[PDB]
């Protein structure tokens, strides 16, 4: 299995699935390192963020648990096709990158905070992470290159 992936059993159905502890991604199908990657992200901040403030809200008051619920909801809508990642990032990401539909550009290792970097370089091109925690809040990451 590729880096970070493990086989697991669904609680509701008992069917095998696959989970990546680095990206917190999960998928039913059996999954299939570059010097640089390009990623977009959607950040949801919370009251314990290092700077609980964004262009959306001067004082961010939601709890970390409420932020995780929002992230889970965005992931659901992206995976169902009801919304696309870029549209949700433009509207709801607590970050100046929202104006660029979440695009952070390309980077190598040594530039991003390690949890974000590790998830970014463990994703396949076009793959999306689960919730990824940094001191600023909770991210969804989309590897675009
Ligand atoms: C909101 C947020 O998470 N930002 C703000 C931001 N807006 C951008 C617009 C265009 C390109 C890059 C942008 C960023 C950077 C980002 C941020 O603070 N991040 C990125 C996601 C993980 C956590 C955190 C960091 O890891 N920041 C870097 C320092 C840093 C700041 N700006 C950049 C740009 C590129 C880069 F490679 C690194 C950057 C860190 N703490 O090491």
């Amino acid at each position: 299995l590729p880096p970070g992936w493990e086989k697991a059993m669904s609680r509701s159905s008992g069917r095998v699935y696959y989970f990546n502890h680095i990206t917190n991604a999960s998928q039913w199908e059996r999954p299939s390192e570059p010097a640089r990657v390009r990623c977009s992200h959607l950040l949801v901040k919370h009251s314990q963020s290092r700077r609980p403030s964004s262009w959306r809200q001067e004082k961010i008051t939601r709890t970390k648990e409420e932020a995780l619920e929002l992230i889970n909801g965005y992931i659901q809508k992206i995976k169902s096709g009801e919304e696309d990642f870029e549209s949700l990032a433009s509207q709801f990401s607590d970050c100046s990158s929202a104006k660029a539909r979440g695009d952070l550009g390309a980077f190598s290792r040594g530039q991003m905070q390690k949890p974000f970097e590790d998830a970014s370089f463990a994703l396949r091109t076009g793959e999306m992470s689960g919730p990824v925690f940094t001191d600023s809040g909770i991210h969804i990451i989309l590897r675009t290159e």
